[PDB]
């Protein structure tokens, strides 16, 4: 089940495996693209942030994104996505988290990520062409968990390692 921790790297994870990310600091957590119709980066925002513009390096380039976190005590993982190379980034599906864990998976023509509020999370997805060959760059330590053991992954997202 819990295979890891692996150090930050760029690689091509197998389909139907959750990549469980364990960031320690605010900032970019993971990014991945098919270079055609899907770019996805996940940003971790600290608790209690009123609307402000921050700079992030996404896919090697500096980007300005306006972020907020309305929670007093919980972290906020935000997926920032664009659907063409020169498109603007939009924000989707936050996960408000106490344990600071997140996960992403390539499955059935989509990229899945976690969503909602710990300790009662759900999942959401994004349709992605050539989903199986998407390389991911992790900016923190990570673990690999098969989809068959999603119940274990969900437990860690909700309650921590
Ligand atoms: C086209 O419909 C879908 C999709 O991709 O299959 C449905 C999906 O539920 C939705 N996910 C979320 C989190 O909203 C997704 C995004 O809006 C879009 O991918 C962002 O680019 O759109």
């Amino acid at each position: 089940v819990l295979d890891g921790p692996y150090q930050p790297t760029t690689f091509n994870p197998p389909v139907d495996y959750w990549m469980l990310l364990a960031p320690t600091a605010a900032g970019v957590v993971v990014e991945g693209t098919n270079n055609t119709d899907r770019w996805l980066a996940t940003i971790l925002v600290e608790p209690n942030v009123t609307s402000e513009t921050r700079s992030y390096t996404l896919f090697g380039t500096q980007e300005q994104i306006t972020i907020a976190n309305a929670s007093q005590t919980q972290w906020k993982f935000i997926d920032v996505v664009k659907t063409t190379q020169n498109g603007s980034y939009s924000q989707y599906g936050p996960l408000q988290s106490t344990p600071k864990l997140y996960a992403v998976m390539k499955h059935n023509g989509k990229i899945y990520t976690y969503n909602g509020e710990t300790p009662n999370v759900t999942t959401k997805y994004y349709s992605t062409t050539n989903y199986d060959s998407v390389n991911m760059t992790a900016f923190c330590d990570f673990y690999i968990i098969p989809r068959e053991e999603e119940s274990t992954c969900t437990e860690y997202i909700n309650n921590g390692l």
